[PDB]
């Protein structure tokens, strides 16, 4: 039988976005979705509903939090730093989604954050805490031995994994200073953040995570083990295809290109670099001679791309180089023939949309625990891609180490370029699989039909 589902991800372009994704997957197999979104978001998400009779939107108003910019939906409206404001905003929906779940009545809710498993146990609603970042992540900073260490856990502690963890790789300092830090800080109605995320995974009827049993599998079995409650996995999500075609100017301009030539660089949706960082990336893309396309906010303090540009640097890149500050549509890039390389940060949704394509793979993680270890997974495990190296301290990279990256994947004659292209293609034939995402989708609809059984 088919399940009535409502998702309730995060106010965020890289939740929203493989929700939908996912939505239409399990449309297709004839399951109902009541897709909840912040109100004005909507209009942007109906071009990926491809199953609008059974796929609905039902609009959330954002609400007033102090500090919280006026109309702000999502944290592409929002400073970084501003996010745990939102997250309060997302708490205070409680009363709209009580409203919602009463009169929509769905067997399950996905959900990210809000640890609403006391209200669905009530409505007798099953709670499906579904994470579109890596289980690696999640294990490594919210698995119980984690927590349990309260503020004891110190970056010494966070150099290295907890107890059982199933693979093994180095964080730098200041990626473990990263993490311990930030992981006390408040984020959303006085709730330090990983605690918040360890109510979620503790309350919840079930978890799932995007994600395949080929790379995902050991830290979806160690949380199970863990939380001792089903963790599932949804298939990689693979990006679906939008009803709004490829922009003309972007077409028009990236046609202009030898195939593979291009440097695709973006760093998601959220993130500011600050300058002396926007500075190095853009020189270090300048010195491989590579034409490029970076898709990149003005950096902290700044307001124009035009005005945080390294001197004559417009000048030089002429028509070679674009830096752009707006929305793109980015899977559509990554298509492009052109793309020979991706500099990504490597966030999640980013990730996925580099794996499915052909484009070599430049990992520059920003300072974000799932983009550090989606790089470590990367760059270490699967071997896909050439992550730029940072200070061990200071967390900052060089042109220099932008360029060499880069360089090193794009020349066909450079061996570890060679390797990460075909590890790369590996990865590809894998999650493109005829059966791969169908038996991962086979499976999550059995063991949802479990979790309502
Ligand atoms: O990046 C992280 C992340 O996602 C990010 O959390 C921070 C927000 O600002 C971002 O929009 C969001 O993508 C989440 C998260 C996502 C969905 C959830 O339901 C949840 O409980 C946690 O956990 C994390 C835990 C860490 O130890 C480290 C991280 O780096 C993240
Ligand atoms: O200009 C942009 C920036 C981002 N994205 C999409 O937004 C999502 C970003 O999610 P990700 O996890 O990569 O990073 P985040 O933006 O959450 O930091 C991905 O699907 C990207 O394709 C896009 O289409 N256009």
């Amino acid at each position: 039988s088919s399940l009535h589902i409502a998702m309730f991800p995060w106010f965020a372009m890289g939740h929203l976005i493989p929700y939908l994704h996912l939505s239409n997957k399990l449309a297709k197999r004839g399951h109902k979705i009541s897709f909840f979104t912040p109100k004005k978001t909507q209009t942007k998400l109906e071009q990926f509903n491809l199953y609008p009779n059974l796929i609905t939107f039902y609009p959330l108003n954002v609400p007033h939090v102090d500090g919280l910019p006026f109309g702000a939906e999502t944290t592409s409206d929002v400073a970084i730093s501003l996010g745990p404001i939102l997250m309060t905003a997302m708490d205070q929906t409680q009363n709209q989604i009580e409203l919602l779940l009463t009169q929509l009545k769905p067997q399950i809710i996905f959900f990210d954050f809000v640890f609403l498993p006391k209200i669905t146990q009530r409505l007798g609603i099953k709670s499906f805490l579904y994470f579109i970042i890596n289980p690696a992540t999640i294990s490594y900073t919210t698995s119980p031995p984690r927590m349990f260490e309260a503020e004891n856990l110190t970056e010494v502690d966070l150099m290295k994994p907890p107890k059982g963890y199933p693979t093994s790789f180095n964080l730098q300092s200041h990626e473990a200073k990263h993490l311990a830090s930030t992981r006390k800080i408040e984020f959303g109605s006085g709730i330090p953040f990983s605690v918040r995320s360890y109510n979620c995974l503790s309350l919840t009827d079930a978890i799932g995570f995007k994600g395949c049993r080929e790379i995902e599998g050991p830290y979806v079995d160690y949380l199970q083990e863990q939380f001792g409650k089903p963790v599932l996995l949804s298939g990689p999500v693979l990006p679906e295809q939008s009803k709004t075609a490829l922009d003309e100017k972007w077409g028009s301009w990236l046609g202009g290109f030898k195939d593979g030539s291009l440097v695709y660089c973006a760093l998601g949706s959220e993130l500011k670099l600050k300058q002396d960082q926007f500075h190095e990336l853009l020189l270090g893309l300048e010195l491989t001679g590579f034409p490029f396309l970076a898709i990149l906010k003005p950096p902290v303090g700044f307001e124009t791309i035009e005005d945080a540009l390294p001197e004559g640097f417009k000048e030089r890149v002429k028509e070679k180089g674009i830096v752009h500050s707006g929305w793109i549509q980015q899977q559509l890039i990554l298509e492009h023939p052109s793309v020979g390389c991706f500099v990504t940060h490597c966030g999640a949704g980013s990730i996925t949309e580099g794996l499915v394509n052909n484009c070599q793979m430049v990992l520059l993680p920003q300072l974000n625990g799932d983009y550090i270890i989606n790089a470590r997974i990367m760059g270490r495990h699967l071997k896909v891609g050439v992550e730029v190296k940072k200070g061990e301290e200071d967390g900052l990279f060089t042109k220099e180490s932008v360029y060499e990256a880069v360089k090193i994947v794009m020349d066909d004659e450079n061996e570890i370029g060679r390797e990460v292209r075909s590890n790369h293609t590996k990865v590809r034939n894998l999650l493109l699989r005829h059966d791969l995402e169908s038996s991962c989708l086979d499976t999550f609809c059995e063991k949802l039909q479990e979790l309502v059984s």
